[PDB]
């Protein structure tokens, strides 16, 4: 509905962090998660809480992250057959694991 165009959209090209939130969990979610910025680009780095329903996923380019929630701000993005957020991370940077199991 409505004109093409009349406007364009706000962004920065500072990180590259994928922010995920409101999931349903099994044992693949790790996967479920990586699949809604894998056909983006080249994943650099992945983070899944274990106390809230949050991820955190760093692409090895700012325009790869950006992609990925271009599409997923519009596109319903799904975890397990159930609805998913998707954003930029204003506040992640370079992920890291912890030691032995982190």
């Amino acid at each position: 509905g409505s004109s093409g165009s009349s406007g364009q959209k706000g962004r920065v090209e500072t990180r590259r962090v994928v922010h995920i939130m409101d999931f349903q969990r099994g044992k693949n979610l790790r996967y479920q998660l990586l699949q809604l910025v894998e056909p983006f680009g080249v994943i650099s780095n992945h983070l899944i809480l274990n106390k809230i329903n949050e991820a955190f996923i760093e692409m090895a380019t700012t325009e790869d992250a950006q992609a990925a929630v271009d599409y997923y701000t519009t596109t319903p993005a799904l975890v397990f057959g159930k609805p998913v957020r998707v954003h930029l991370s204003q506040k992640y940077k370079r992920i890291k694991s912890g030691p032995s199991s982190g």
